[PDB]
């Protein structure tokens, strides 16, 4: 096996493919086969392979090397460097200007692969709408929860609009996007990992995505990389149940006003409790805290709210992820009563709505 | 008690005196800042019994004398917390301190100012002024040298030594050592005071990187820094220092010269196959050119070659790749010097255009 390519070329792939890696899982496979150079990494759940066009002249084969090695090693070189690899006995040589290594390789028929599968559902998308979807709504995935349903987001399909949603079973969040596309009623549940790495596949590129699903597996194909994930068993919950009913009672505020006032507040709550009490009346909000030591903060706001008034406790966290979330001018929160849980939105869009539980203060 | 003041002016003074402040006070009151208004002044101060740092602020608006103490996080993160440019009011009313700024309200809990500790008295022994810059330079060109936590406690800081009308840091770890000497136009006593790192970094934290001269109070058993409207005070290490003298090698007779960033990241690279522990690197040292080789338990192999300048005896030496990375970075220069001797010797470092710097390696057998 040898190919000589540019680091340019090289050093993106590199980083994608051996990220999340860490004895052979913790090793990328190289393969040179028909005029190009595959890189995969694993951790058996998932897998990420890039493509690279061979233009020089090269050498079929396949071996496996230390991922986070040879990606130092080829980020460390200097900008316009020639990468020149070949294997020689149980090591690979890697050759550029006067600077020589030699890596530990382990066999390539040693590289796992992930079982054969079948695509029943596909789709293509702008990247930046698939990065919009995922950045909404990221956040509000749980991290471990014995719940392993909610360790991930789901993927749903209904309509035009491809939708996604996290929820850690404390707050949710929900985002649909059109995709101009006819697509049947679908959804599955994609590991958080999954979705990180998704998320960092996004280039920034105007090359589409490329979406199959499968029973037990989702893939995503953009420019030259093919991202490949098993999903997750169980019921995901339903938004529509989570989304308040008919949140009748509409305020208005700027965004970053909200988000400063809460953050104010929050330093004088509970450390325990880190929540808020907020007083909604008429083209006014007041937002108190309280702690153990007696010591209290109060921050009032102009907003644009009629309706009746309310008082109503939240976690200030979720609410500054949320606020952190929609990046906008204005939100609209929407409200039920002291008790039900609060809907928050970009006021200039729909697209994205979150849920937050009231917290006993 | 009342001020009211600037947010922005409130600040720089919050940051410094916050510093000294440990996670996990002896005495509840640690946790505070003192705040005192007295003639036309707000003084803010932070303490952890070792050191103490004080602030002094103008009041420009009307103001009403008195002292009390705060909780330093919360009020900090309140000012911090209140919008570019606010008037951030405040006034004592009871045990609790209110802030108000627009619709903004809070109320903290005080504790006593008469329950506020002071450092011990002492007097001044030897004081000097120097440019602020020059502070700055010196204690950034060592810092990274310092011990950390070592049971020879007198490793755990910087020393500061006065010669002649120069003024001089120098730390080491029981490994390397770093030293920078600078001349500061004034004559002074031979002496030299061991500054505990704590101390150093809060020292180096308190230069603005502005045009107020620094002024140096060192007394028997504690250190003063003035700047502008900040006084720094800490106790000193009263221990014994080794003499940086014995350590530099004699005569080095053999320079090396190479761009640093050529040199850097080709360390660097080879690191990367370097035994994660004891991280020796091989030079091979020839006419105009180095080899540097790592290899590591699992036989891997690096190898770099570069243009130097370099016109002595043909040598080998090795070096702690970490150890002569943390220099090159240090000193973020077009060109170094290495002063190498022989493959048992100590290498001593240097930027090729100033002597003001030096850092000293020791030799690794492979
Ligand atoms: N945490 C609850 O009691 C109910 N609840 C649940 C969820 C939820 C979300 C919100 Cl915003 C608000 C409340 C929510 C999602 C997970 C559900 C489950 O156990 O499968 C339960
Ligand atoms: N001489 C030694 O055993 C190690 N050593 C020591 C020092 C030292 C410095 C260098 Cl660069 C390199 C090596 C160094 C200074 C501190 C000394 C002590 O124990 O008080 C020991
Ligand atoms: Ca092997
Ligand atoms: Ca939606
Ligand atoms: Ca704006
Ligand atoms: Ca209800
Ligand atoms: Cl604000
Ligand atoms: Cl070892």
């Amino acid at each position: 096996m040898k190919f000589t390519v540019e680091r340019e070329h090289l050093l993106k792939p590199l980083q994608q493919v051996s990220g999340p890696l860490g004895p052979i899982l913790g090793n990328l496979l190289l393969q040179v086969a028909d005029g190009t150079l595959s890189l995969t990494g694993t951790d058996l759940e998932m897998e990420m392979v890039a493509r690279v066009a061979l233009v020089q002249p090269h050498e079929p084969g396949a071996t496996t090397v230390p991922a986070r090695k040879f990606f130092d090693i080829c980020r460390g070189l200097p900008e316009g460097a020639e990468i020149a690899v070949q294997l020689e006995g149980e090591r690979m040589l890697v050759r550029s200007g006067r600077s020589r290594f030699s890596l530990s390789t382990l066999p390539a028929a040693d590289f796992p692969n992930l079982d054969d599968w079948q695509s029943e559902v596909e789709f293509t998308l702008p990247q930046a709408t698939m990065k919009r979807l995922i950045e909404a709504t990221q956040f509000s995935m749980a991290h471990q929860d014995v719940r392993y349903y909610l360790n991930g987001m789901l993927f749903e399909t209904e309509g035009e609009e491809l939708r996604t949603v996290a929820t850690d079973g404390h707050r949710l969040a929900v985002c649909s996007m059109p995709i101009g596309q006819s697509l049947p009623s679908h959804s599955v549940i994609v590991p958080r990992k999954g979705v990180i790495e998704l998320m960092r596949m996004l280039d920034g590129g105007d090359n589409p995505l490329r979406v199959q699903i499968g029973s037990n597996n989702i893939r995503a194909h953009v420019g030259d990389f093919i991202f490949t994930s098993k999903l997750v068993d169980g019921r995901f919950p339903d938004y529509r149940r989570v989304l308040p009913k008919n949140p009748d009672k509409h305020l208005e505020a700027g965004c970053d006003l909200l988000k400063q006032a809460f953050a104010r507040a929050a330093i004088l709550s509970n450390e325990k409790f880190r929540g808020v009490r907020l007083y909604v009346s008429e083209n006014q909000l007041k937002i108190t805290a309280n702690n153990p030591e007696q010591e209290e903060a109060e921050e009032i706001l102009d907003v644009t709210y009629s309706g009746a008034e309310m008082e109503i406790g939240f976690n200030v966290s979720y609410v500054l992820d949320v606020l952190n979330a929609l990046k906008c001018e204005n939100v609209r929160m929407m409200l039920t009563d002291s008790v039900s849980s609060v809907q928050i939105e970009d006021a200039a869009s729909q697209s994205a709505a979150y849920v937050v539980m009231p917290m006993r203060l």
